């Protein structure tokens, strides 16, 4: 009467469908061995630093093809827009920089994850943790890539663990001699689009289901750097299982799951409503960050059991910075997902801003153009983003001024990575806006912080104080941090807060720097139509 | 190379929870054999161990609960502080226990959703058919008990039945030093676990000032309807949203008590126990109480702040319920050992009603209770027409299609209840109430046509069920939320399924009933038990 049934039935479980590259001689790190009438692998656990490092190394410079596809096909579709095509030729021109080994695809060169399923009788000593550790520890330190990891000294006290570790690390025991794993450097930004919905019976008809999806992948906005991989688990036998499919499924790590369910509850990838998150998401107009059909390159959608009082919904998307590697250890020794090396095989009306001026003659100028405009930036930027807005706040708080470099020039939200040597600067795109939107209105009230320059679709407080002080919102494309960082950034400086690491005040000189007019002076948005 | 230092981010000083009180499984050294590999010391592991394990597991937390969890009803009971409601619900739930206690109704109706966290270790060898042999236990403990089958299967994304065994579980089976196997099994409510709430902050969230408001603000969300008392659990950061879920998730059941209370520059976790003490205080002055207005909001509340990277930061917030049910256990080279839960929980009790008959017309009914204030305590005696979400959700689908409101939504008032097996000889298995809010669209519609004028659940409801009631004169009753034995033994009389028995616990019942406690939450003039509380 009695039957098992696992949740997760894959047909691929150890994912043949990749093509994996074997580490050279690191069958010297593995022995295959008999014990007690049972084959087991004895794992030298010098094998996971190895291969963690060279994981978080990779990377950072290549994508897989499933990414670079969905790229030349925004450049392609004729449906596609200007804007569209604009923005996947520059991340395709990116990944082509990265490719170079120097400079990472992102500034954020994001959190290190580590999915791994250690074999019964696969024994490493069992100071796994550590030697993971230690090869992502080497691929952040030696590196070009960026210390993103904030620890807490106490509940408000903060400081950057100058190494990017921790890492998230869920080993998990399975059976078998193997050690197989999955690898994410995970962005922040996209991090922070993983959302849960607490939902029941009402919302599972086809109505509803529909109206759901149209309202909540509007909510994604363009903050995440679009085109997204989007992954929507309905189901779950808890909250915390349910956000760990849509992370997986966003790493298209479920995508041989079955396709139908049956009474014991397994989970299933449904193809016809992965149909209807793509329909949405090109209806919707959101485009590749700035308007048109490319909000997404595709979509997973997993259905999981739930308990009769519980609907748990989980969104997730992966970012420009589409970065995931599958990897395994076997008696043969290391192997590591082969990423596509050559992405440049996939590639098939602009203003010019002097911002050498008194800011007053740069908000005089930008005032002549309605949103939409493409503008291209000449000067200095003051860089700043989330601890430099509270430091400076907190100070005003204090009777101080508003500093005097938050008046000067428009500020760039952002944070480097390292600077490769000989380089002008390392990696360094914008990050998401609508994190200092709370400061905006105060700064500008104090005579500061009038134009703004970073990604993705702002609150209206914004729009409303841009309108009130005579303020600008430009967006930069999301995403292009090599390019930026090779072709118009010319000199880096630390200005301010030094303590902060990448999250320092940093004054750069940039030239040619893209950017479109988002909020205006005048209370329009450019997002207010798609984004309604 | 030598800068690296190697920080876990979650150094408890017990992670074998050695002041948990544990008993071992007689003779269950039979399933075990320490051998030597490779010079390192392993241990062969039957895996009829993890049957009988998870089987006892998921039995004994059912009767059963841990100290903390009963001294903070006690407490509800004795402090001068407490409001009368508060000790009104804190004596119902020990009285509950106590009929728990004797192994034959579970405390909840709702035997929840079975979860093991198992943390193997490398040397420890079972077979590695784990996932079956736990989920064999849990099937027997639910199958051979009287449980309830809460899973809800998908056979496409909208046809659904239920999977009659209460399975799939949730297996977290996690890799770690060692050659021990080591557990927690957690029996986790559906309506606790629709209280786990994620939000994704910014920096501009961490100061004291923005902390507490934001505190303040997402407690008042969690509302009544996953039946306090709660085990608040909040955590601020994480690696991810689901590392971060899961965090809040182990807090809720103070899996994480011995962790540091100080971070360092490595990042690591640490409990916070003066932003505890403020969302104990925050729970305590927002009046919301035990259910019904007062000061026992939350037993007690665990903090952890965890790293985070510079873009993000992740919070959860969880609780655990009054069916508070976790059990830690693990396998050594001497056996099994599961943790010793209080058998006694009578030691914990220390030592003005309006009579409501159903067996009338419900319209008499509905002019008594337009008799009185929201806040009046009822004592039901009559008919109760059993339907939650599926039911709800059929009956909809048949007006939609033209087909009149069925007869029986209109003769009696509608309990939102899903009931556990009966046991043998009695009227009815444990069988308390579901949450109200999420039949709050169909109040309205149900009402235009002339049922579902009375509703009977737990929880706070939402302005449009208040409005409906007002338009057509309903009343929303709320029973206390927890009691499923109690409510079994001594209210119910008679259970009877009426309609979609294919549905399981989720057919629509007729039950009656004697001496059923409830409070007029919503009334038919505008008023709400809970808009001061939990506006
Ligand atoms: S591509 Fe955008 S969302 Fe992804 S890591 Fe880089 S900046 Fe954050
Ligand atoms: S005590 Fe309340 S919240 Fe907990 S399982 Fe029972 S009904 Fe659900």
């Amino acid at each position: 009467d009695f039957h098992f049934s696992a949740i997760f039935q894959p047909t691929d479980p150890h994912h043949h469908q990749t093509e994996f590259a074997k580490v050279e001689g690191s069958e010297k790190y593995v022995e295959e061995v008999e014990v007690f009438g049972r084959q087991a692998l004895k794992v030298n656990p010098e094998a996971l630093t190895i291969l963690a490092h060279r994981a978080f190394s990779d990377v950072h410079h290549f994508f897989r093809k499933d990414h670079l596809e969905g790229w030349r096909r925004a450049i392609e579709d004729p449906e596609a827009s200007d804007n569209d095509r604009y923005v996947a030729t520059t991340l395709l021109k990116n990944a082509c920089i990265a490719a170079g080994r120097v400079l990472p695809s992102c500034q954020d060169t994001g959190t290190a994850i580590v999915l791994g399923k250690r074999g019964e009788l696969c024994w490493t000593g069992g100071e796994d943790e550590k030697y993971l550790s230690k090869g992502i520890w080497n691929a952040y330190r030696y590196h070009n890539l960026r210390y993103s990891q904030t620890a807490a000294l106490d509940m408000f006290k903060e400081c950057n663990t100058g190494d990017n570790l921790p890492a998230q690390l869920d080993l998990l025991a399975v059976p078998g001699s193997d050690y197989e794993f999955l690898f994410i450097a995970k962005g922040g930004g996209s991090a922070n689009k993983a959302y849960l919905y607490q939902e029941t019976k009402a919302l599972l008809n086809p109505k509803s289901l529909r109206a759901f999806i149209e309202e909540k992948l509007k909510t994604l906005g363009t903050a995440a750097c679009p085109p997204y991989h989007i992954a929507l688990v309905i189901g779950g036998t808890s909250a915390e299982m349910t956000m760990k499919t849509v992370k997986l499924a966003s790493c298209r790590y479920y995508d041989s799951l079955p396709t139908t369910g049956d009474k014991y509850g397994r989970a299933f990838r449904d193809p016809e409503w992965e149909k209807i998150v793509m329909e949405v998401a090109q209806k919707s107009g959101i485009g590749a960050q700035f308007g048109g059909k490319y909000f997404a390159h595709q979509a997973r959608v997993i259905r999981l059991p739930r308990h009769g009082a519980s609907c748990p919904v989980g969104l997730a998307v992966s970012c420009s910075a589409d970065r995931q590697i599958l990897a395994h250890i076997n008696k043969s020794g290391i192997y590591i997902e082969q990423l596509e090396q050559n992405p440049a095989q996939y590639l098939p009306t602009s203003v010019k801003v002097d911002l050498k001026r008194p800011i007053d003659k740069v908000r005089q100028q930008l005032s002549q153009y309605p949103v939409g405009t493409r503008v291209m930036l000449n000067g200095t930027l003051i860089v700043a983003r989330d601890i430099a807005h509270a430091k400076i706040k907190e100070m005003m708080d204090n009777g101080e001024p508003l500093p005097e470099y938050m008046k000067t020039s428009p500020i760039y939200y952002a944070g480097p990575a390292k600077t490769p040597e000989g380089y002008a600067s390392g990696s360094f795109g914008p990050t998401t806006a609508g994190r200092m939107d709370s400061y905006v209105d105060l700064f500008q009230s104090h005579g500061g912080s009038y134009i703004t320059l970073a990604k993705g679709n702002r609150s209206k407080q914004v729009t409303d104080a841009c309108k009130k002080h005579g303020g600008f919102y430009l967006g930069s494309i999301g995403g292009p941090a090599a390019i930026l960082a090779k072709d118009s950034i010319k000199q880096v400086t630390c200005l301010a807060f030094p303590e902060l690491g990448m999250e320092a005040v940093w004054k750069i000189e940039v030239e040619d720097f893209p950017a479109f007019i988002v909020v205006d002076d005048k209370g329009n948005d450019m997002y207010s139509k798609t984004l309604a």
